[PDB]
């Protein structure tokens, strides 16, 4: 009976199951909502667009969404980051999904379409999962009738909430949003521990280099850099970061990186001058990782040491300046999501040249395009937050609210301190952690509950 | 004929003198802002009670709020914490300082009052700054009158901070004070790395025992005992970590520690059966990094294997329960700030007994009080907010405003971003750190000015 | 047409030619000799029995020996050890090679017997490259008139070296042998630095498991048991590391880990009640890299915590007694080289059931089984070593001499320190390092030549 | 009445002791040895004399051998390296002592000629223990009639073991010696681990400077200099690295360090033209590890970053060129062991000078010089070995052999691999490791006896 999905290869399914099975033992926290939640189907009558990797922790996120009564239409919100046995598994659950790795744009466009349309007409979406706000942004300027019965958005990345808090700023959003992101047991764990995972797990499957002793350049000290420059640190090699932002400069100082500009004295004169030739023609391995647009840029990428590896872990396929490398080099495949990029110029190239860089992902995120992005027992966290928002989002009904109390409710909010310390206590005891109870004289001491929450909203962790 | 001071001997002044010349130089964010604001003499005028730690880097703000106009009287905020060359080359300075090591708690509160009391009456003071709140109490509960004219309260520690919160919540606190430990660069550079340097520093001076191999438990782990965490794993320790806010655990169990409770399931019933004596039994060192009472308790203490070391580098003397060890067990000073503590009884022992502890600076701040605390390259960010809170409160002029005006300011709140982004500029620049400018394009890209601020209040960095 | 090998798929060639160039750049000491010996062709007439896994760095190993004047006949030493793209370009370049990735023992068998025979008889080889000493074997045994003709072996491997040890103590060697594993430009980078590398890329691969928080046991300290433990330690991993060595064990100390047995007071005595069963209940990961046999035992296995992961980088496939496992419990693979062990019986499982072990490579070399091993630029090392043995052996000629100088070469030897220098430096040189040159004054004052050796040959490094 | 004696201060007698009472709880190793050996007193009859540090830890030394039936007379290797309590308590205990923190060169000589004369006269000696070797080459060149009534020297250093196999090859070693040194209990603990805890701890001590996010530069990478790199990297310095040994250089980039030279392609041809002055612009300390001469010249001295740091942990105090320093520079004392270098020049300077060097312990050794050397638990491993080679050449009495037999036994030897493996079993147990006991079968099938050797003699750890 069940044809409404596209995936690779269906007969992957088993695999899939036997790999989502393992998933569910790593990921406590989503398995404990699933159990607390079950009786009570808060998500009946849910119907959930998802766009979101269509991985094997996303499989684990949308079977918990199912479990607790949504319905749900789901795509990646990546060309490169489905694993397609994780895709083939939702797919045999009966669930409609459109994802495969190695889409091609108009593929991801298509894809994304098939959630919002059921048999040729708008599907009856009544809430948003969204990672990067592709599908936020589509449905606001192609399908604003859908968004009218829409009670809510939940997002899950840094990119994609800065899209809402720009929409919100300028009166375009038209329904709330929960900044998943901006959960401590997301951002400071999955940005910051998922990269340190899964940025060196990804440059060994693509490449297979020693990295132990070799010259890194992580470009940006944020949560996601900080991960990064780890991954890349622990592993040997010497890592140098650069940053716009002095405070994250001052951690990259403390925790022991040299802090450098590709420019000289950190200035861009719009020529190939002003770029630092002597740190980049050292340099073997480059890692974007800010969520800005070309710091990876034309002049570097000529300087760049032969054989320089380039890759990006932030956003969109332009942290490098793959159009730059698309229009003037020459592109060899070693394997999917390798390139051989042939400074030499366009038209061919010489099998032996030596004077090219290695670009993994066309440029996409390393992590998913090049291995699986982050673990299960991570994932566990960011996508506990997404339930919960699910949750209360779809319980305030924003689309049911008359127009003066809708307006009331029009924000880019963060679940409440209680929510996220929940969702951390039960990725303690995963690990087999054990927090200790306050006294009642120790929690008065601090002016807490024994309960908590612990902090107050300013604590940063 | 200056004699307005009392110091353990003013001959090491010389010595300080060459100790400050040095700590100038590892200092750039604080020596710049008396190079920039020299000129203008923007706390001309100002007479401020300081209560902090008299060491070299306490010499070199002092130094820096006496040159931008201001005359001070100071006292330590701790018995063990000065430097006795550091207090010498102040006095020799001319300038009011009552500090040496080793005080009494009753020369401790005499200390604190000739800084109060000038020729047998109130100084006219009109900024106060603080390091833990104690002068700030003295002040409020014993001399209400000199706070009529107080401008403001510039605050250090979180414990501080937290006792501030509580005055202003309960309507007993009476001139305004900035938060200075939660600028970014303090909580996230003094509070996290200056522990992560002198943590390990001073257990070394104290027993030059190895630390690699052994097993340390950390109570904490919020920013000291995150630094605390790291300063024991990095020389080879095996760290387990206990928290009760399960956020902060989330984060040690994610850094590769064990998260462990002293009491069975995490539940200290006052018993000695809750206490996991297994665990106990296999730890080398304790340290406490809490701000908190009892949380190693005399049940731990009791338990703790045979010569562990027991240390607090969080507050007070009372995270560890000294007083219990001062009524029931034996004394040993080994050398100054270092005591055996003997559990075969409160009277005699045997000199060559093997079932003793080892306590380190009595139970108070273990970092100062058997080593130098945190080094002056980490000091210069918390002490050029202090500065800029000083300047900032004083230029506001709060105790000369009318009544209704007042009431609108009385607050306890934070530097603005902005100037955590400059201190923070400078402290790179110290480590010859080269931050990138963003183009327009980039800085349009992600909302933002070239110029900074980069990130939104709610980023935790 | 050459149809002289056997290969998975030969329309991989042109895939594992584009990594053969890669890894050419990434090895400047093999390439360094291939460029010096070219001119020479030191080994035209060697015609070299070749055993080792056939990745895409042993590609590189071959085309040096055949760019030296060799012919060679090649299988891998190991059932799951090949790199299927590699074995079609060696065999697309005209080159004998039986080999891919999920032989069956019987196809290992007859790889190996592909080798030896060419159209059906003894080749005339007169050299051997073993990795293991599996081929050493068999030619002892099975085909001793081909050795009379032989002029030596050079062996890989800690494990193959000890067999080649017994053989000379018993008198039943009969062709002289290279120690390339005692290098220190093998032993001390390939077997630590390269199970570094390679272990937790492993465990990725075939788990996608976070590592951070987690508990593992690492079963032996030797280069491989180092070299594991900080694969692991990197990542976040809380390590203890057992052995039976107490040198080693010293070392794991000093290095940070917790020395613990398996068996209480570390007496197996066989039993069940020998086991520590609170211990082992802790561990989510058991890596074996001793050379040693059942280091992971049936009593073990049996108390290990549910869902354990279970591997080996040692040697063989009983390390872990996987012969218990295959008789006792049912085996689900998870994908190739991943099965689930399950703990409930022999004659199948619950697809839900909780009570299994994850077992990685069927207790065959993890590295090499769910990953591509050793990477390139440490495998460098290794290879420039067996290439040199092959020239040393060669041109020594054994099968020629006389009886009497016969007996006076019938050793297992390594080679000198200079060659190890000389390979050191090669690789140094790859990585951008610049080695000082000792003034005269300086190479006196220490006693060396100005081009080394530097060492004596009690140095340990 | 004893008077035999020289010390800073006798009344620091009870503080030394004290520490002592700690230091024996921290050696389980040398004080197994001393409850093995109590009831034998294989050392009745030992007249030995004693150069090396006169530490806590060297005082436990020397209550063993005299607990064990020697007669000791003692003196420091090292003008700096005294501790004051330490040899206050060996007076205290009526030992002969001669040594004070803070010796001349001229009060370093007359200390030695203390413990070789008693009243006036040579003493009975019959045995040497020597670190460095200047006590060894004044009784061959001054004393020669003492050594024919001695049974031999145990030495202690890489540097004292170079000069006694000198001696050996040109025939000038009148008594056997044993290498202390070469116990991988020594060497790979002491020299590497001990200078990885005692390394941090003497820069602190000294200058109290944060290292994270500074630059290093370690001279040499033999245990001291791994040790070293380890100490600084583990505090966030960014720390480079200089050989001459390619092996010790590739050792050196696959632990993660970038392999440097002062000199422009590594050539040092004397001239201001050969130094890299870009690297040595950039540097902020220097660490000399060598036992060479020179290998921070005049001319890196002059291009070091201003306000550098300069140690040397290896041997005498030519490691540095001090000699240049104070023949061109003015040297202004801060503290004891602690000096700023105005490289203004040779008489006055401005004492806010920014152009200066921070030398520490006036270019000897740093460790030992500024804090208190290796900590108790590692010098365990080196003096439980000095304890059994006293033991051993004492009872083989060399002295008492015929001309003909002592040309036989005249070696420098190290200890059996079976003593080396039992004082790391005590050292393992000391940290409460549990060594795992081989089965028979598992002992036969790798060919040792369960009660070890466990390794050949060749075997590099
Ligand atoms: N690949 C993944 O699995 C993954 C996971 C989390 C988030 N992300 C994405 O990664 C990006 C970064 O996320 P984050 O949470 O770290 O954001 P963040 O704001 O915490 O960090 C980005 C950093 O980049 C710096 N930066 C900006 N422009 C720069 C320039 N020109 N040069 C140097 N530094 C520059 C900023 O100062 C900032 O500190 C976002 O696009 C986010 O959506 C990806
Ligand atoms: N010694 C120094 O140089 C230095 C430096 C900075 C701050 N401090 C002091 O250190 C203390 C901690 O400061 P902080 O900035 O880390 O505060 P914080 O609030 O960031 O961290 C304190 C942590 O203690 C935990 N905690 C509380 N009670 C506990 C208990 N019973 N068991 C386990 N964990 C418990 C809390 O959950 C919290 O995470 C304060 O007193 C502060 O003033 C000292
Ligand atoms: N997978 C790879 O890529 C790779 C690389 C190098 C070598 N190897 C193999 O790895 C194995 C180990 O090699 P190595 O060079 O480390 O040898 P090694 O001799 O240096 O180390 C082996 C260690 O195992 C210890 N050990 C033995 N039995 C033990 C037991 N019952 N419990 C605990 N510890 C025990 C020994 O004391 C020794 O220290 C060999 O089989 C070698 O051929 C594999
Ligand atoms: N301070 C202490 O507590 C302590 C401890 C142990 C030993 N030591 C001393 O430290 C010194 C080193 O001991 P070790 O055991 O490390 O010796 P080692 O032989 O293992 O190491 C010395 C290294 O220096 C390198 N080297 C020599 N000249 C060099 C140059 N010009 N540039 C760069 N590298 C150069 C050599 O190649 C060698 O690897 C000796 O003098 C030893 O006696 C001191
Ligand atoms: N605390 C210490 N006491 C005695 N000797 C020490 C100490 N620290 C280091 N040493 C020794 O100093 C020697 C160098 O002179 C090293 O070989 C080491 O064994
Ligand atoms: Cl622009
Ligand atoms: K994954
Ligand atoms: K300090
Ligand atoms: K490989
Ligand atoms: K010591």
């Amino acid at each position: 009976g069940f044809t409404d999905y596209k995936v690779a290869d269906i007969t992957l399914a088993a695999w899939g199951r036997r790999e989502l099975i393992i998933a569910e033992s790593e990921m406590p926290a989503l398995m404990g909502l699933r159990r607390k939640y079950a009786g009570q189907q808060p998500l009946k009558g849910a119907k959930i667009l998802g766009c979101i990797h269509m991985t094997i922790q996303t499989g684990v996120l949308i079977e918990t969404l199912v479990a607790l009564g949504a319905e749900v239409r789901w795509s990646s919100c990546n060309i490169f980051s489905t694993q397609d046995q994780a895709a083939a598994a939702i797919a045999a659950a009966g669930i409609p999904v459109f994802a495969w790795k190695g889409e091609t744009e108009e593929e991801y466009e298509w894809c994304i379409e098939q959630t919002i349309l059921k048999d040729g007409q708008p599907w009856d979406a009544n809430m948003v999962l969204d990672d990067g706000g592709d599908l936020t942004e589509i449905l606001h300027k192609k399908y604003p009738q859908m968004l009218e019965r829409i009670h809510g958005i939940t997002e899950e990345t840094t990119t994609g909430v800065h899209r809402l808090l720009d929409m919100l700023k300028n009166g375009t959003l038209k329904v709330p949003a929960i900044n998943v992101n901006d959960s401590v047991t997301k951002s400071k764990n999955d940005n910051k521990y998922g990269c340190r995972h899964s940025l060196n797990d990804a440059i060994k499957r693509g490449t297979d280099h020693l990295l132990s002793g070799k010259q890194a350049l992580v470009i940006g000290y944020g949560d996601v850099g900080k991960g990064s420059s780890q991954s890349l640190r622990q592993e040997g090699m010497i890592v140098k970061v650069a940053e716009v932002d002095p405070i994250c400069a001052m951690q990259a100082c403390m925790d022991g990186f040299e802090v450098v500009s590709p420019y000289k004295n950190g200035i861009n004169d719009g020529t190939e001058a002003s770029i630092d030739a002597a740190l980049l023609g050292k340099i073997d391995l480059i890692v974007t990782t800010t969520g800005n647009v070309n710091v990876c840029d034309a002049n570097m990428l000529k300087a760049l040491k032969k054989r320089a590896v380039v890759c990006n872990i932030g956003h969109a396929d332009n942290e490098i300046d793959t159009a730059f490398m698309r229009k003037n080099w020459a592109w060899e495949e070693v394997k999917p999501q390798v390139h051989k990029i042939h400074r030499t110029g366009k038209d061919g190239f010489d099998a032996h040249n030596d004077d090219y860089l290695i670009l993994l992902a066309e440029g996409r995120l390393v992590n998913l395009g090049n291995a699986t992005g982050h673990p299960s027992r991570i994932m566990d966290g960011s996508f506990a937050n997404q339930v919960l928002a699910q949750i209360h989002l779809f319980e305030q009904k924003y689309a049911d609210l008359p127009a003066a109390e809708k307006a009331k409710r029009l924000s880019v909010e963060v679940l409440p301190k209680k929510l996220d310390e929940e969702v951390a206590l039960e990725m303690v005891k995963g690990f087999g952690g054990v927090v200790t109870q306050l006294t009642p004289k120790q929690a008065e001491y601090i002016g807490v509950s024994v309960e908590g929450p612990f902090k107050p909203d300013t604590y940063r962790y």
